[PDB]
């Protein structure tokens, strides 16, 4: 029983547009701040790499719904480029054929017997809007309802799943270096935390919009993927405990607090920690931004599910370091990472995958129980086929699900894999391979083939079970 998966959950695989799609100025689309970021800033980027082909799948679609039918996806998790339908960032100008590639693709995986579940924003905003302040700017929460109203429209009669943001926690941090994430901005400790704000602002437009003019004739659901790492106490005691929970809540807390809480608003914690250390450095203001209790009021209860990705873990003990002003300063813990952990080819990725088990129940524990689709779970390598890291991250996180769900009681309603195929990975360009399927950057055609990982996760979705050679 704790081997096999409820009937109902839903198994995938996951992408997102930068990341995979490529055509970065094909047929009207418009620049979005990682066509900035890797034209204006290859020494930002591993092998000075861009998304301008990235895996082609733009017009590769239909060889990637080919791939997800022979894995056995239930559901194929997809970003939206903004920039691509809204070429100004701005609702004044729809792009058709941005329209009509989207529509292309969800109805190639419907044909295929592939639900598509759709992320709104994966990192990827128009310059325009970027030009404007980007996330700091609050404007940018009516902007985002106005994008999201053309994605319900358009796509909303065949899309069900929604989720209106992937993990704020890092995007935000492009507000908090100069040499970063796009957009690369330097305002630690104070542009970052505006990012969340609006972000969270926007989160809870796109929801209301959903509930007011499509949620009726569409009856689908809208959730926000939230990255979380689990923080393990470096010792037992109650100090380190302490350092662990205000990881939490400057992370997971951060997002989740004022959206899944019957309370509202961001964490106590959070709130008075930064109020502290901002009149300790002299600040008249707080530099965490103020929800009114009109606000608080309108972005709790915001959901319909709560999008998980997860990682990885930390060891956290009690204490303070980091930068003045910066949320990892302001968090009260120090982190590490445990040596005898294993690793992958990405520094801050170990293999921890009882992590994954604590998370979920700190998660059922702080939210009463929220059905949690896993939105992203995957593992780094340098290349090669034959990927037995992969296939034991898998197997080994799985195996923690599944314990979470049938000896926990924990509410996972899904899974998809990160990622589908290998892929633009971000200031780490082509030199990290997070895919199931392999791809050649170096040939034109971008031939997409099957891992070992790709064939074992087949095994566990056809099957609907860990293998036994995998188990205990
Ligand atoms: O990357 C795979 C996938 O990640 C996913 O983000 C979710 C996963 N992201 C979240 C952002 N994360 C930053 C981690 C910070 N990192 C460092 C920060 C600053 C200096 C140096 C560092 C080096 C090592 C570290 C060690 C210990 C802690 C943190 C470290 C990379 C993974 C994402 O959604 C996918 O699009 C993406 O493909
Ligand atoms: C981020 C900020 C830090 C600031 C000050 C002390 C320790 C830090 N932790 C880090 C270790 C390694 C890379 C980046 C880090
Ligand atoms: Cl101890
Ligand atoms: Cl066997
Ligand atoms: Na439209």
């Amino acid at each position: 029983t704790v081997y096999t998966f409820p009937d109902e959950f839903k198994l995938g695989a996951a992408t997102a547009s930068y990341q995979i799609e490529g055509a970065w100025d094909e047929n009207g689309k418009g620049p979005n701040i990682w066509d900035t970021l890797t034209h204006e800033h290859p020494d930002y980027v591993v092998d000075g790499a861009t998304g301008d082909i990235a895996d082609d799948s733009y017009h590769l679609y239909k060889e990637d719904v080919k791939i997800l039918k022979e894995l056995g996806a239930q559901v194929y998790r997809f970003s939206i480029s903004w920039a691509r339908v809204l070429p100004e960032g701005h609702d004044n100008i729809v792009n058709q054929d941005g329209i009509d590639y989207y529509n292309n693709l969800i109805n190639e995986l419907l044909a295929n017997g592939i639900e598509p579940m759709v992320t709104m924003y994966h990192w990827d905003l128009p310059q325009a809007l970027q030009d404007l302040g980007g996330w700091p700017n609050l404007v940018l929460a009516k902007y985002s309802e106005n994008y999201a109203r053309v994605l319900f429209k358009n796509f909303g009669d065949r899309v069900k799943l929604w989720l209106t943001f992937n993990d704020p926690l890092t995007f935000m941090d492009g507000y908090a270096s100069e040499i970063g994430m796009a957009p690369s901005i330097n305002t630690p400790g104070i542009g970052d935390y505006l990012a969340a704000h609006t972000v969270i602002h926007a989160h809870a437009r796109i929801y209301h919009l959903y509930d007011q003019e499509f949620r009726a004739e569409q009856g689908g659901k809208v959730g926000i993927s939230l990255n979380i790492n689990w923080c393990e106490p470096a010792t037992n005691s109650a100090e380190d405990r302490a350092s662990c929970e205000n990881y939490q809540q400057f992370n997971l807390g951060l997002y989740a607090h004022p959206i899944f809480t019957e309370e509202g608003d961001y964490p106590a914690v959070l709130k008075d920690r930064v109020s502290r250390n901002s009149a300790d450095e002299g600040y008249t203001d707080s530099r965490l931004p103020q929800f009114t209790a009109e606000e608080v009021e309108y972005i709790r209860g915001t959901h319909d599910f709560l999008g998980i990705n997860f990682y990885t873990a930390l060891l956290g003990k009690s204490g303070v370091e980091g930068y003045e002003p910066s949320r990892y300063r302001d968090s009260g813990v120090i982190l590490t990472q445990d040596a005898a952990w294993p690793i992958s080819a990405s520094s801050w990725l170990k293999v921890v995958p009882w992590g994954f088990r604590k998370e979920l129940n700190w998660i059922k524990n702080e939210y009463n129980n929220p059905p949690v689709f896993i939105t992203e779970n995957g593992f780094s390598d340098y290349g090669g086929l034959n990927d037995t890291g992969r296939v034991h991250y898998y197997t080994e996180h799985l195996k923690e699900m599944l314990k979470a769900i049938h000896e926990d009681g924990v509410n996972v309603i899904g899974y998809t894999a990160w990622s589908l195929m290998d892929n633009f990975e971000w200031l780490r360009g082509y030199s990290e391979k997070f895919g199931i399927y392999a791809v050649d950057f170096e040939d034109p055609a971008r031939p997409r083939i099957p891992k070992e990982s790709a064939k074992v996760l087949a095994e566990i979705m056809n099957t609907r079970k860990i293998p036994e050679r995998f188990r205990d």
